[PDB]
């Protein structure tokens, strides 16, 4: 267009446009306070409005690229406060940017956020509701460069309906506190899955990202061909490996044209697409990547016609691999929205390596004529996991889940530190207590999601400190036998026990008062370092100490009744 920065505006309106601007200023600009970015984005709106009334004003032809880049380069701190970044102001706008993208600090070294109290955070809701939720955007963006920002706004105007509805309601912390922790996890859950979806592309190469996206966008489209299928997932790749890389114009066009062509294709693609489309441009893409499973046509046959039982199955793997490998993967995809992604890659895979062998043995069909039997294990590894844990989550609660993963992923490897088996059990318990309530349906691919973060953030540290050999050589393997090797770890027989200290097991009444969350890591702590004392212990006598301890500590609410408690639990 003639004027873009005018085109953008009264596309996404006033109010979307200023809140953008302050999410791409605050994540180049990470260091500079809150009040600069206001009077940034004010200059730049009011700028926006003279092209909205002249397309043809001074500098309105420029393009976002330059306009953005300019308005950077005026910032006086900009040499002091960020260096290097102030080199990139003398570099043409194709060198600048990318000489921008390249400064982008994605881990900066910024406090922690503290929660203000309730009555606190109400009031300031209520006085200045606008500044309230950008600062928002603010601390968030700063805080992750490369968090897609219409999606930063989805988050903002879930926090503005949480204060809107719990600030009058009459009892305000009951109401806020559940809310803002789910805001808070979605939205840390939501970076954190974009730096590992991110860091795998770059790593395990463009081909294994779109195994993924074939078997994900089948399970999410199982009507559409498979033609349209990989038109969808070409675009997807392509649309991932721009988001990646930090330049949020190229990012946000590519997923409006993505979505574009979705709303315009449904039905070719998919009839749960309904929704998403009547939504305003800024929401299409966020919506269409969380739309629901279409159903399946119900009349589809089975797989053995054209991958086992057909003669020219070796002809037409020949002819293009990944594309037969790629419409086998489609086929079981479409047929099995239960299964986890890595599942059906699992799948894809050993039917890879059996017809590598077979077509170049004596009698290919012979060779592969059993090859579905090999799928059988491998589906029942992750069934009976589901139900082994989720029948013991039932059984007991999920703080008594909780301390039952303690127990076993001390057992098996006591190596790793005792905070960090206590946070990785806890997260672990919470993603029995979120997939286990749903159907048979959507457990596996629940599961995957939220297991995939939790085992990223547990290697996360231990790259950073590694202490077990068993945990970083399984962090180092390949993402579909990340999980499988997890579950297979045993129990470290040639663990010497660690050294009983009497300061370690000493509990003081401190404790009492604590809050539930305190009480309950507290209690945790001493578990682990329970069993890295006595790993032979057994379930009976670990349970008759753990029943000793609960009431010793209602009894106690102390040091004296303390030393009765270690003496006959060592015994
Ligand atoms: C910007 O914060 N300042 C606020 C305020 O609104 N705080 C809210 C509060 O308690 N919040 C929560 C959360 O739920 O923890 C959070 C946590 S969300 C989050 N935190 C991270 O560190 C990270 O990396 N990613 N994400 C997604 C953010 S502000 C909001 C405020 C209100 S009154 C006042 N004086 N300050
Ligand atoms: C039409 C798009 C085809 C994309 C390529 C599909 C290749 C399937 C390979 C299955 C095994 C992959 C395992 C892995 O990459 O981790
Ligand atoms: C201001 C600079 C960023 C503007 C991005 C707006 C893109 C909105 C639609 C993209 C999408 O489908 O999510
Ligand atoms: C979320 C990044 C892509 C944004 C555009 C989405 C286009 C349709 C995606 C369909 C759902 C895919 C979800 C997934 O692959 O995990
Ligand atoms: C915790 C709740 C039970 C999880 C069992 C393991 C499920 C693994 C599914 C993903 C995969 O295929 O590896
Ligand atoms: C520390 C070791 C943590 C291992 C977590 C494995 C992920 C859950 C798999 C389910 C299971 O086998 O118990």
């Amino acid at each position: 267009h003639k004027s873009e920065v005018a085109h953008r505006f009264k596309d996404l309106g006033e109010e979307n446009f200023k809140a953008l601007v302050l999410i791409a200023f605050a994540q180049y600009l990470q260091q500079c306070p809150f009040e600069d970015h206001v009077k940034l984005v004010n200059e730049v709106t009011e700028f926006a409005k003279t092209c909205v009334a002249d397309e043809s004003a001074e500098n309105c032809d420029k393009s976002l690229h330059t306009l953005f880049g300019d308005k950077l380069c005026t910032v006086a701190t900009l040499r002091e406060t960020y260096g290097e970044m102030a080199d990139c102001c003398a570099k043409q706008e194709p060198e600048r940017n990318e000489c921008f993208l390249q400064h982008k600090d994605d881990n900066p070294n910024l406090p922690r956020l503290v929660r203000p109290e309730v009555d606190v955070m109400c009031t300031a809701f209520h006085d200045n509701e606008e500044t309230f939720l950008k600062k928002y955007l603010y601390e968030i963006a700063r805080r992750h460069p490369y968090f897609y920002a219409p999606e930063l706004l989805f988050f903002a105007k879930r926090y503005k309906a949480a204060f809107t509805e719990c600030c009058q309601a009459a009892d305000k912390a009951a109401c806020l506190l559940p809310k803002l922790d789910e805001l808070r996890d979605e939205g840390k859950a939501s970076s954190a899955k974009q730096r590992l979806k991110c860091a795998s592309l770059q790593k395990f190469g463009e081909r294994a990202f779109k195994a993924w996206a074939v078997a994900r966008l089948s399970q999410r489209f199982p009507k559409a061909e498979f033609a349209e299928v990989s038109k969808l997932v070409t675009d997807l790749t392509k649309v991932h490996t721009e988001c990646c890389h930090g330049d949020l114009l190229e990012c946000a066009d590519d997923r409006a044209d993505l979505a574009k062509y979705i709303c315009e294709n449904q039905d070719s693609i998919s009839s749960k697409l309904k929704e998403c489309c009547e939504k305003p441009l800024l929401e299409k893409s966020h919506c269409i990547a969380e739309v629901e499973n279409d159903e399946m046509p119900a009349d589809l046959p089975s797989l053995a016609a054209d991958f086992v039982e057909s003669k020219d199955v070796c002809k037409n793997y020949a002819e293009a691999k990944d594309v037969f490998l790629g419409m086998f993967l489609y086929e079981y995809a479409r047929r099995h929205p239960d299964y986890s992604v890595v599942l059906l890659l699992r799948l894809a895979k050993t039917y890879e390596t059996t017809l590598e062998k077979c077509c170049a043995a004596a009698d290919p069909h012979e060779c592969y004529a059993k090859v579905f039997d090999e799928f059988k294990p491998l589906v029942e590894e992750p069934q009976n996991l589901i139900k082994q844990n989720c029948e013991l989550f039932e059984q007991l609660g999920e703080y008594k889940f909780q301390n039952a993963l303690l127990v076993r992923y001390t057992k098996k490897v006591p190596q790793v530190s005792t905070p960090t088996l206590v946070e990785v059990s806890r997260n672990l318990g919470k993603v029995g207590s979120k997939c286990c309530k749903h159907p048979e349906a959507k457990r596996m691919p629940c599961a995957e999601d939220y297991l995939s973060v939790v085992l990223n953030q547990l290697c996360v540290l231990h790259e950073k400190t590694p202490v077990s050999d068993r945990v970083t050589k399984c962090c180092t393997e390949s993402l579909v036998n990340r999980r499988p090797c997890f579950s297979a770890l045993e129990v470290d027989e040639t663990y010497v026990p660690k050294e009983f200290n009497a300061e370690t097991f000493t509990f003081h009444a401190d404790i009492c008062t604590l809050s539930e969350k305190e009480r309950q890591i507290k209690k945790q702590t001493a578990l682990v370092e329970l069993v890295k004392h006595k790993p032979k212990a057994t379930k009976e006598q670990l349970k008759a100490v753990m029943d000793d301890f609960a009431a010793f500590v209602e009894k106690c609410c102390f040091a004296e009744e303390g030393k009765k408690l270690v003496a006959a639990s060592q015994a």
